[PDB]
C-alpha cells in the first residue's frame, strides 16, 4: 500500500473532509486536552511588567472523521504539511504581548494520528506574557506569574479546554533562573471569560517565583550599614574639631542620597512605598539626626564650667545610644518581614 | 444538509457575491457600528510621546446579500477562512505609529453571520498610538490619550462609523496601570477628516489618565527638603568656623545641581518650564542665598565691638526667617497647584 | 450593469491591458504629479542623524488605456485589490534608512479612476529618513531636513515627477513638535540624479526646523552662571582662611568638569567645536583663574607691612573686575550669536 | 540530453517521489551526518544569558529514490528551487531563542546529489543561543557555551544524527573574539531528549571560552589598589590635623562605594558572591579600618605625657602593618584563584 | 509588434528558457562583473564591531539565450516582474550580520537586456557588515572596514566575480561621516574561499577610515591637563595648611578616577591597553605623586632649624620640576604617536 494516497483517502475532496468544520458539528463539545513543556524561562523585566518563556505546547483531541484502520500501524507520525488542512483549535494566550513560531530549518510542528481517531498536535512557541506584579516587600517578595490558554472563536458548547491528570506543566531539567526560584508545585485554576459576545473556555496556570536577596544585601544594605557606622564615628571625634565632624555628617548624607536614588534603578515608578524605601529612609533619618546632634552640642558648648561637661555628656550617651536604637530597629525590621513574607505563601 | 456547500451557495461565483463591492452599492451608506475591549494597557513612554494598547475590535454591519434562511440556526459562527472573501470596512487608526495582528496558534479573528444578514467581525489588535502630551504641571498632571477610527477609501456617502448605546469602550477587569489611573468615564467625540481628496468618516475616544505623585515626593521633594533643612544647619554652626560653614554651603549646592539635572531623566526636552523646575529652582535659590548670607556675615565680622553683635544678629534672625520664608513658599506652591490642577478636569 | 465585470473589460486579458507596460510606451514621458500630507512628525535622533515621519503620499497620472465611458459615474473609487495589476510608478526615497507600509486592518491604499483616464493613487507610509545635520551653534541652530522622491527604473524619457501649483506639502493641523518649530514655508528644489546607468528624475522638499533654547538655559547656562557667581564668593571670604577659599575653588571646578562632560550627552561626537563648548570653556577658565588668583594672593601674603595691603588690593580689585569681565563676555556671546544665527535664514 | 526534464524524471508525479515520506519508510532509520562552520562569533551578552553565532550547517544523508545514472556527472549541483520538494530532516536547535535565514540576494542554500543517491544540503543560519552561565570567579572564569541539534518530529527508529570522523566543527580563520578566547579543542557529547511524546535524537557541542582579565585589572583592581595606598597616606600625616586625616578617610570610602557599585554594571544580578565582590569588600574593610584607626588614636590622644607617645606608637606600627596585612591578602587572593581556576579545565 | 508577447517568445515554455540553468551550462564559467554605489554610510558601532551601509549593487553578465534582434531598440528596460524567472547569480556578503531589501513603493530593482544578450541587474540593499576592529591607538587610529562578495552555490568552473576597469566603488557626492574620514582611494583584493565543499569565487573591497581626534581632546585630554595643572597649585599653597593641600590632592584623584573610568564608555572591553589608558595612567601617577610629595614634606617638617628650609626646598624644586617632567612626557607622547600612526598607512 502506497503512503501518499492514504492521506488523500483519509482526508480531502474524495472523502469530503473539511478543515473548516469541527469534528462533532452538532453534537457534544470538542474536549481538547492541553499540556506544556517549559523549554526555557527568563528575561523577566520588572519595568515592562512581563516575562519571556519558550514552551512546547501539546494538544490532544478526538476527530471521528480521521479514524483509520487500513494501515496496521497504531500511530501515524505525519509531517506538518497537512496541518493547515485539518481542523485545529483556535487557542490563544490572553496575557500575551508578543509571540512567534520557530522555523530555524523547517516548521517546528509535530502531528500524530492514532487508530481511534485521536490527534496529537505539538508545537514550539516563544511568548512574552504580561505579568501584573506587586513590588511591595521588594527585596523579599514572592511573585506570581500568569498564563491563560483561551479559545477565540468557539464557545462552551463547541470547545472545552482541559488538563491531564498527569503532569500538565513539565519543566526542563537543569533550568535555573538567575534572580528567582521556580517552585516545584503549580496551581491550575479554571478561568472562564465572559464577554458581551458570549462565553468562552479558558485554562490558567500559576508560577510562584521567589526573588534572591543576596544581591541586594551586597548592594544597598551592607554599604548603608557601613555608612551609618561611619557616621557613628563622629561621636568619638573631638567635639572641638568642627570641620572634621561636619565633614563626617555631610559626606555621609551626600553619599546616602545618591544611594537612595540609585536603589530604585530597575523598579518601575510605583506610588506605594517599598521595604527598601523604609530601610533607607530610617537610615537617612539616623545619619541626619547624628549631624543634628552635632548641631546641638556645638550650640550648647558656647554659652559664655557646667556647659562643658554637659556638652561631653551628649557625646558619651550617644556613643551607647545610637547603636542600641539601631539594633532595635534591625530587630523590628528583620522580624516583621520574615513573619509576613512567610505569610501569604500563595 | 452539508455544512461545506452552504458557504458556496451563500457566497461565491455561483451566487455572484463579490468581496470588492460594498453591500448597498448605489443606495444609503453602510453604517458600521464599532466597539472595543481593552485587553491590556501600558508602556506609556513620555520620551517617544506614545503608548501601547492591546484591544479587541468588534465591528457590526448589515449585508443584504449574506441573508440566509436555509439553516435553522439563528447565528452562523464561521472560521476566518472566508474573511478574505467577504466585504470588510477599511478601518484604520489615524494616530497609530505601529500595529500588528496576532497569529500565536491560528488567526485571531471571529466572524458571525445572522439570519437578517448582519455580520459580526471581531479581531485582536496591538497598537502603538501616538499621544500629544502636555508636560506642564509634570508631577501632578491629568493627561488625555487619543484614539481615532477612520475609513481610508470610502467617503461619507459610502461608509459611516458609529458606536452603540451600550458600552462602546469596555476595559478588562483588574487592569491596573503602574504610574497612572484610568478614569471610569470616557468621552466619545465625532471627528471628521477633511482632506483634499474629500470627506471621510471618523470616530474618536478620549482616555483621561492621572499620574501618581508618590514616586516623585519620595525622589525629588523629600530629599530636596532634607537638603534645604541641612543648609539651615549652618545658622546654628559657629560663625567663626569658616571651613565648616562653607562646606555646608558648597556641598549642598553640589548635590542640588545633580538633583536638578537628574529630575528630568525621562522627560523629553520641553521649552516650557515645569512645576518641578519651579520647585527645585526656588530651593536652589534658598540654599544659594544661605551661602551668600554667610558671605555677608563673614565680611561684616572683619571691619577693624558693635560689629560682633551685628554679625550675630543676622544669624539669630535667619534662624527664624528662612524656615518662615520657606513655609510660606510651601503654602504658595501646594495650594496654587491643588486649585488649578483640580480645574480643567477635561 | 454589473460592477464586477466592468473591471474585467476595462483591464485584463480580454482588453489586453498589461501592468508591465507604461501608458505611453513609445511616446512622451509619463508625467506623475505627487504631493504629501505629513500625518505625524517626530523622533528626530541627533545621534543616529535621522528622523521619523508618517506621510500620506498621493500620486496622479494619466493612463489612456484606463479611459472609460460606460459607467456614468465621473469617478471610480476602487479598492486596492487591483493595485497590483495596474501600472504604478517605481517611486523611492533616496535618503530613507527604513520604511514600511500599514496593514492595521486592511491595506492602507486608495485608488480612483476618472473618465478621462486619470488615476489617483494614495498610500500611507512610515519613513526613517537620514538627515545630514550641522551641529555648530548647537543650542541655537536652524536645521534643514531633506526628502527626495526619485524613480528607480525609468529615466527622463519615461517618467517625470512634478508638484502641483496647489499645496504640494500639507501638514496636519495641531501637529506640534517637542523640541523644534516647523516653518510654515517650504522649499521645493528639483534634484536630478546622474549615475553611470543614466539620468533619473527626482523631486526634493526642504523642512526648516528651529531648536528651542529654553531647556538648555535651564540646564547648562543658568547652573553654570550660578557656579561662576558662587566662585565669585571667594573674594568676599577672609584671605587668611585657606581651607575655605580652596574649597570654594576646587569644588567649583569639581562640579564644572562634570557639567562640561554632561552637556554633550545626546550630541554625536563631532570634531568641530560648538557654542556650548565655547560657553563652558570660558566659564571654566573664569573659575580656574579665580582659584589661580587665590594661589597668587596666598603666596604674596607670605614674604617675611606693605605686603598685607597689597594682598588685600587684589581681592578688592577682583571683587569689581571678575563680574565686569564676565558681563563683557556675556555681551560678546549673546550678541554675536543673535546676529549670525539670524543670518543664513536658509 | 536536456537539463530541465531530468529533474522531472528523477522526482515528481511521473516518478512517484513524495517529499512527505522519508527515504527508508519501513526500514532502518535514516542516518543524517551533520557538521558546522562558524562564520562569525560574538555578541555574548551576560545580562541576557545568550550569545550570537552565524554558522554554515551542512547535512548529508542517503536517499535511494534519488539515485541516478543517466547523467555521467558524478555530482549534481542543484539550485535551491526544489529544496522545498525533497525530503529534509526537521533539525532544530533546542537552546535557540531567535534565528533566521539569509536572503541578501537569493536563498542562501546549497544542494548536491551524487550518483549513489547521497544528498549534501548546506545552509546559512544566524542563531541567538541561550547559555546558562556561572559567574562565580567572575574576572577569571572559563565559561562553556552549548549547542544542541535535535529532531522535532522523528524518533530514534526514524532519524539519527551523527558527526563525521573529520572535523565536525570548523572555525573560520582569523576569527578573534573581543573579550574571550575560543579553545582549539571541542567536546562532542551525545544528548538524547526523553519527553512524554517519546524518544528523540540529539547531538551536542561544547565551546570553552576564557575571559580576558586585562580590562578588569585596569578598571577595578589597579584604581582600588591606588585608593588603598592613598588611604595609607593618613598614617604619615600629622596626627593633630583632624580635618586632613578625616578627609583622607571619608573621601576614600566615598569613592570606594561608587566603585563597588559600578563594578557590577554588566553582571546580571546573582545571589552568589563573586571574586570581585570579595576583593572590593576586603579593600573596603581595609580603608574603613584605617579611618577607624584614626577614630581610635584621636580619642586616645585626649585623656587629660604617656598618652602622647602611645598615640604616636599606633601610627608608627600601622605604617608597617597595613601594607604587610594587605600584601598577605594579595598572596592569599592571587594564589587561591590561580590554583582553583586552573582546576576544572572542563 | 506587441510589447507583451515579446517577453514570452524571448523566455518561457515556448522558447524553452529555464531560470534554474546557468547560461553556459557545460562551457566556460559565467563572468559576472559587479560594482557598487554607496548611497549612505554610518552607524559604525564599536561595541557591536560592525557598521551599516546602504548600497546600489549592479551586476552585469552575458546570457546567450536572452539575445534578441526583433525589437530595434538597443536596450530593453524591463520591470522586475520577470526578475524571478531569469537566471541570477547567488551573490552573498560573507561578513554580513543583517540585511534586507527595500519595498517602499515597489520593488527597488532594475533590469536591462541588450541586443548582444548582456544583462544589467541593479538592486538596492541595506547591510550591517561586521568589522574586526583593532582599538590600539584609540584616539588616533586608522581603521579598515571590509566587504566581501562571494558566490554560495557555484564554484570556480561556473561563476567568476570581477570588477570593471572603471570605478568599481562609487560614493555619493556630499556624503560626510560624523566621526571618521573616508579615504578617496580604495583597495580591491581578490579573496577566494576554500571550504571542504570546494572552491568558491570572492571579491573584496577595503575602506580606510580615520577617526577625528577633536572630540577626545575636548573631553579627556584638556580637562585632564587642567586637573594636573590644578594639582600643581598645591606647591604654591602654604606648606603648613594641611587641610587645604590634602583637599587639593584628594579631590584631584577623586575626579581623575571617574574620568579614567568614563573615558572607556563606548569602547568594547579589550584586553590590550590603549593610548588613552597610557595618557590617563601617567597623569594619575603625576597627581598621586604630587600628593605623596606632600606626604613627604609634612613628615619632614616635624622632626623635633635645618628641617624647615629643607621642607621649603622640596616645594621650590617641585614648582619647576613637575611641569618640566610633564612637558617631557608630552613630547614623548605627542611625537611617538604622530610617527607610528603615520606609519602603517595601509
Ligand atoms: C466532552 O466532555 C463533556 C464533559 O465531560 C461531555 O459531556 C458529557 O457527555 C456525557 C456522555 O454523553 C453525558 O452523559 C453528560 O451528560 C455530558 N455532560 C455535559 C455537561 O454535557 C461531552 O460528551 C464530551 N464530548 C466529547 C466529544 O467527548
Ligand atoms: C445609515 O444611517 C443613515 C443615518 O441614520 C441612514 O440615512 C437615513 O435613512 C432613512 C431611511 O431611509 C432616511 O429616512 C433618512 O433621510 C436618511 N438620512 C440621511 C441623512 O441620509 C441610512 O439609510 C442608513 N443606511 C443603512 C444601509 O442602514
Ligand atoms: C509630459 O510633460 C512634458 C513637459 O511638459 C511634455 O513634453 C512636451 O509636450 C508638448 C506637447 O506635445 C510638446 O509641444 C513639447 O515640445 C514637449 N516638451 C518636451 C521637453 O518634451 C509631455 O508631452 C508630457 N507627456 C504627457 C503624456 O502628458
Ligand atoms: C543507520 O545506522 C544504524 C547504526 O549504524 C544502522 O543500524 C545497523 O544496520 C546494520 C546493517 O543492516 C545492522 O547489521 C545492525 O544490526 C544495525 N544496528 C542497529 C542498532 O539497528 C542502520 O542500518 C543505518 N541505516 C541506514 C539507512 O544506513
Ligand atoms: C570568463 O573569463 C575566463 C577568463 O578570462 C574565460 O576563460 C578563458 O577563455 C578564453 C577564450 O576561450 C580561453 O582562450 C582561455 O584559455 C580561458 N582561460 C581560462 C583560465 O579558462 C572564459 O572563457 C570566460 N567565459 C565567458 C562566458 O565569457
Amino acid at each position: 500500500m502506497s503512503p501518499s494516497d492514504f492521506l488523500d483517502k483519509l482526508m480531502g475532496r474524495t472523502s469530503g473532509y473539511d478543515a473548516r468544520i469541527r469534528p462533532n458539528f452538532k453534537g457534544p463539545p470538542v474536549n481538547v486536552t492541553c499540556n506544556i513543556f517549559i523549554n526555557s524561562f527568563g528575561s523577566i523585566a520588572e519595568t515592562t511588567m512581563d516575562y519571556r518563556v519558550n514552551i512546547f505546547l501539546r494538544q490532544k483531541w478526538n476527530d471521528p472523521r480521521l479514524a483509520y484502520s487500513e494501515y496496521p500501524d497504531d500511530s501515524l507520525d505525519l509531517d506538518p504539511s497537512m496541518l493547515d488542512s485539518i481542523w485545529k483549535p483556535d487557542l490563544f494566550f490572553a496575557n500575551e504581548k508578543g509571540a512567534n513560531f520557530h522555523e530555524v530549518t523547517t516548521d517546528n510542528k509535530l502531528l500524530r494520528i492514532f487508530k481511534n481517531g485521536n490527534v496529537l498536535y505539538s508545537i514550539r512557541l516563544t511568548l512574552t506574557l504580561s505579568c501584573p506584579m506587586d513590588l511591595k516587600n521588594f527585596p523579599m517578595d514572592v511573585q506570581t506569574c500568569i498564563m491563560q490558554l483561551e479559545s477565540f472563536g468557539y464557545t462552551m458548547n463547541d470547545l472545552i479546554f482541559e488538563w491531564q491528570d498527569e503532569a500538565p506543566v513539565q519543566v526542563a531539567e537543569g533550568l535555573t533562573l538567575p534572580q528567582f526560584l521556580l517552585k516545584e508545585e503549580k496551581d491550575l485554576r479554571y478561568c472562564t471569560k465572559h464577554y458581551n459576545t458570549g462565553k468562552f473556555t479558558c485554562i490558567e496556570v500559576r508560577f510562584h517565583l521567589e526573588r534572591q536577596m543576596g544581591y541586594y544585601l551586597i548592594q544597598m544594605y551592607i554599604p548603608s550599614l557601613l555608612i551609618v557606622i561611619l557616621s557613628w564615628v563622629s561621636f568619638w571625634i573631638n567635639m572641638d574639631a568642627a570641620p572634621a565632624r561636619v565633614a563626617l555628617g555631610i559626606t555621609t548624607v551626600l553619599t546616602m542620597t545618591t544611594q537612595s536614588s540609585g536603589s530604585r534603578a530597575s523598579l518601575p515608578k510605583v506610588s506605594y512605598v517599598k521595604a527598601i524605601d523604609i530601610w533607607m529612609a530610617v537610615c537617612l533619618l539616623f545619619v541626619f539626626s547624628a549631624l543634628l546632634e552635632y548641631a546641638a552640642v556645638n550650640f550648647v558648648s558656647r554659652q559664655h564650667k557646667v556647659f562643658i561637661d554637659r556638652a561631653k555628656k551628649i557625646d558619651t550617651i550617644s556613643r551607647a545610644c545610637f547603636p542600641l536604637a539601631f539594633l532595635i530597629f534591625n530587630i523590628f525590621y528583620w522580624v516583621i518581614y520574615k513573619i509576613l513574607r512567610h505569610e501569604d505563601i500563595h
